[PDB]
């Protein structure tokens, strides 16, 4: 087709064209396409809604996952499906991607665009909505393709590689072949990998427009920025990569520059608060907002926010093991405010929720375990407080509420604790391990309770039915695991004292078993598994650390100034300075300008990428083997012709100088 | 000084800072069992210091062999009619008891194999190098 | 140290480190994957002056053709 | 160009030491300096070469 079909003035008709572009679309013929884009034909101008929507409604090409999934969002959101709408495949970007994307398609705006019909049908960016068709329909080539012909291609790659990541989540959920979870996984660790690579390639070519690149607004890709999309995504290379890292730790220290033993100096700057005058900052007045700019680091929010919690345990330990009299002490009522204030501030959080509905707000929080936990926290903690303030006997229970309460504040303080990036790890390190503990207690419960069984069934011989056997049963064995053998306990001197029952010589060689099984096999297990299952997690270790990062960098932006205790007081000026001013953080607005400087050092980056993969390829060792065995045949033919052909010319060389 | 002791004192030095790490989160979950023991069993005292010996003598030795079999679930009204809701102190010793002797110095067994993996390869050169100093 | 002791160690110094530098040049030289390189630019060379050849050797032909037309 | 100059003159051997300590020495002290963790990675390369 390149060298006869594209003649020069083969006489090409109106609209085949474009008829014969759709046809090389559905049949998946990437190299066809590039033929005829090569000729120029606009696909901007080929982009109808109309053509879209056939676009995806063709039974051709490869295997189509979307029919399954457009079935799964009818049946959530409330034939062969004929005319499949962009409306809902744009809802399967909505579940698949989830969050906060509201896509174009679904947003009610293009809807009423939509019932015109129900540039004039044609995007701006072509490119984008096409990259979303071959992403969604396991078209890889055509992806790589449509990445390289296009703006925003950072953008680009995380999208699809979230889209492909959930798709594979997604049929892993209806448990198909492994081939296709496989290319799924695969395909988004490729787009991932792209995503690396013109991030650290944009980073080798200039910084700061790096910067820009990874921190402006994508109005094409649901208004948000390359850290959002990222983290969405769960890719966690791309969180690892040094810019986004620096650009955390700017946004960490916020507005101030001090840096230098940066925990040490903010707990000297807020204990003895004239201390931040001799602080740097970035570049009556200049002393408010020195304060102002002190009070809303992300990690001052944070040392001080941490400093009210432990103040909390501090004052939550003195209420639990002192007396308590029928009025609760002030401490406890310090207390009871600073749960309180943080049930306030989980429904503060919970109504600021991007997704509009309130049913998929508390879907998305309760996606976060931490945060469910401390809703059953403060749930218990009040029924703790409400049977507290009552007579005898709920006073008592109420004290073994608070006690239960106790625990679980001490299990957050681990959390608030993993951090440190040195102990962070070890908290992600337990995280991993407790799923291996779950097998080990099972295999434990079972040897455990065999054992018990047995030590009450021989040794006590005529028992009534009553639950304190199965105390019994868990009782004994299991403190032999850790130290203590109940000496006393075992082989009790008899018939010399009470006599021996029935065949109580067994139960000394059980126990011989059971200490030899359990101390010496299990436990041993545990040890070895849990050295493997190091072996993995230090693999990644730091690079998780980095992951983590992030999420706490933009809660600690997004908390107010205030810490728990007394936050009511900055909850009191979001109902009124927002009621009435307004009733009567790392997402950089740009200008378009500014955009198409970020836009066309896109485009020399990722072209630079090419070249760079190519030049790779081409100095490899391997295409210089292949190329030089090729070569080398291809001379051996020359050779054999100039032997064949100059030996006729010594024949006919002789015979005329004979001659002559 | 010995070429084969010397390694092993190194070894020490690096191992105790994931010793410390060890130890913060054994003081955590120590402390969260020695919050719940002595509040749900002593229901009644004064303020008085020496409930913070107590809220860490029973939990430690623990972890180091003698579980203190005898003051644990002491036989009720039968004898005081004991504390509030003093059952529950088994269950949460069993819980104390599994994650410290079993999670945490497992998986310090781990950090130790991969930190000696780590710091073996260094040894004998830098006893090489700490020779020229004395 | 004297001085004559010290030109002696400075001449045994410039001389090692003029061994290193041709040692690391010779290995580099040696080392498979330049070899490789060389190979591939060479043959790259070889095939295009055959292809070259080639062209001479059909005029040379005409010519011969000619000259045997012409005796 | 350092090396370059390490190739040319005398006192090679004491030359590459005391680069090397100054090598770390902007490493570890830039380190401590909070630039870019690029320079401390590649000043610690410039030791090691
Ligand atoms: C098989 C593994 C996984 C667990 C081991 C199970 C046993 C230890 C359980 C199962 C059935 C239990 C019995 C089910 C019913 C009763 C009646 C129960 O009687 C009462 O509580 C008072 C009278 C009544 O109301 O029934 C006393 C405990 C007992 C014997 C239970 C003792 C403990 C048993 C044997
Ligand atoms: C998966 C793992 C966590 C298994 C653990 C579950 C069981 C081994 C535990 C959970 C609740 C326990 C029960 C909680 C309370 C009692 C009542 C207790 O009896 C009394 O309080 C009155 C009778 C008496 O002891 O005199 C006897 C032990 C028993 C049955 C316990 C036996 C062991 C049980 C069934
Ligand atoms: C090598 C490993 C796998 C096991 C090593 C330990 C066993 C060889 C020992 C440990 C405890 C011993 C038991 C301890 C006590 C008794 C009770 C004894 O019976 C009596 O003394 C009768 C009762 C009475 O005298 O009043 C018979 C031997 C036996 C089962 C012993 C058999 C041998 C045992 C199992
Ligand atoms: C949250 C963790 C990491 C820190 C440790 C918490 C507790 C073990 C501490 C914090 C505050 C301490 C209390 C602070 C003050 C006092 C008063 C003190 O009383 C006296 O010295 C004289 C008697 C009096 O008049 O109260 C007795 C110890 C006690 C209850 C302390 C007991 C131990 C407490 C509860
Ligand atoms: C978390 C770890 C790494 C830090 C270790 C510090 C505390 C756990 C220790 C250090 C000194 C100990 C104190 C040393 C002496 C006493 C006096 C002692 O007082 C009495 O025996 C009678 C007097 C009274 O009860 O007031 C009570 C325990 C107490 C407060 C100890 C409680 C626990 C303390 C504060
Ligand atoms: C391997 C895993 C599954 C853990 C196995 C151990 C637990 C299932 C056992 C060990 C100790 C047992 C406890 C030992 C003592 C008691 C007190 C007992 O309380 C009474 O009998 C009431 C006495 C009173 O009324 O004063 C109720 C069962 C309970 C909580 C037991 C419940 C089951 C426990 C936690």
């Amino acid at each position: 087709a390149r060298s006869q079909i594209f003649i020069y003035g083969q006489q090409w008709p109106v609209g085949s064209l474009e008829q014969a572009m759709l046809d090389a679309l559905v049949l998946d013929r990437v190299d066809f396409v590039k033929l005829l884009i090569e000729n120029g034909v606009s696909m901007h101008r080929f982009l109808t809604i109309s053509r879209l929507e056939e676009l995806y409604n063709t039974r051709h090409g490869p295997s189509n996952t979307l029919y399954h999934l457009v079935r799964d969002v009818k049946k959530r959101e409330y034939p062969p499906d004929y005319r499949i709408s962009l409306i809902d495949i744009g809802l399967v970007i909505e579940y698949l991607m989830g969050g906060a994307y509201r896509c174009n398609y679904t947003r009610k705006r293009f809807r009423t665009l939509y019932h015109n019909l129900f540039e004039i049908n044609h995007f701006p960016f072509p490119f984008h909505e096409l990259m979303v068709w071959a992403v969604l329909m396991k078209r890889q080539k055509m992806a790589l393709f449509f990445w390289q012909h296009g703006e925003e291609a950072m953008a680009k790659a995380l999208v699809a590689c979230k889209l492909c990541k959930a798709m594979a989540h997604e049929a892993s959920e209806n448990d198909m072949v492994d081939d296709i979870s496989q290319e799924l996984n695969h395909n988004s660790r490729d787009f991932g990998q792209l995503a690396v690579e013109l991030l650290d390639q944009s980073y080798k070519q200039d910084e700061q427009l790096a910067m820009k690149l990874l921190t402006y607004e994508l109005k094409n890709w649901s208004n948000a920025t390359c850290l959002q999309l990222a983290v969405a995504a769960k890719h966690r290379d791309f969180i690892a990569h040094t810019c986004s890292q620096m650009l955390l730790t700017d946004m960490w220290m916020g507005r101030l520059r001090m840096r230098k033993n940066s925990g040490l100096k903010v707990i000297l700057g807020i204990l003895l608060p004239p201390s931040i005058l001799s602080l740097e900052f970035k570049n009556l007045i200049p002393l408010g907002r020195k304060i102002y700019e002190f009070y809303n680091a992300p990690i001052v929010k944070f040392w001080f926010y941490t400093l009210a919690y432990i103040g909390y345990l501090m004052l939550f330990n003195y209420i639990v093991l002192v007396k308590m009299e029928r009025w609760p002490s002030t401490q406890e009522w310090i207390v009871i405010s600073y749960i309180f204030t943080l049930g306030i501030e989980k429904m503060r959080e919970i109504l600021m929720s991007e997704p509009g509905k309130l049913l998929q707000k508390v879907k998305v929080w309760l996606q976060e375990y931490w945060n469910v936990t401390d809703l059953i926290a403060i749930l218990l903690f009040s029924v703790g407080m409400i049977l507290r303030l009552q007579d005898q006997p709920f006073r008592s229970d109420g004290r073994v509420i608070y006690c239960v309460n106790i625990i679980y504040w001490y299990i957050r303080l681990l959390d608030i604790f993993g951090v440190n990036k040195y102990l962070g790890p070890y908290v992600m390190m337990i995280g991993k391990m407790m799923i291996d503990m779950m097998y080990f207690v099972i295999i434990m419960l079972v040897v455990l309770m065999s054992f018990g069984v047995a030590r009450q069934a021989i040794l006590f011989p005529n028992e009534e039915p009553s639950w304190k056997l199965a105390k019994n049963i868990f009782y004994m064995p299991y403190w032999m695991i850790y130290g203590e053998v109940f000496a006393d306990q075992i082989d009790p001197p008899c018939g010399q004292l009470p006599p021996c029952k029935t065949g109580a010589w067994i139960v000394p060689a059980i126990m011989a078993c059971y200490l030899l099984v359990a101390n010496i096999l299990l436990v041993n297990l545990l040890i070895a598994v849990f050295n493997n299952t190091f072996f993995e997690v230090k693999s990644i270790s730091n690079q998780v650390w980095k992951f983590q990062r992030y999420q706490l960098i933009m809660t600690f932006h997004e908390r107010p100034v205030l810490p728990p205790p007394l936050i009511i007081f900055s909850h009191m000026t979001m109902i009124f300075q927002h009621l009435c001013c307004r009733w009567r953080g790392l997402k950089l607005f740009i200008t378009d300008d500014e955009l198409k400087k970020v836009h066309d050092f896109e485009e020399q980056c990722i072209e630079e990428y090419f070249r760079e993969k190519d030049d790779r390829f081409n100095s490899s060792n391997d295409e210089r083997i292949r190329v030089t065995s090729e070569r080398v045949e291809n001379m051996s033919m020359r050779l054999e012709e100039v032997n064949e052909r100059e030996h006729s010319m010594k024949a006919s060389l002789q015979t005329v100088d004979i001659r002559l």
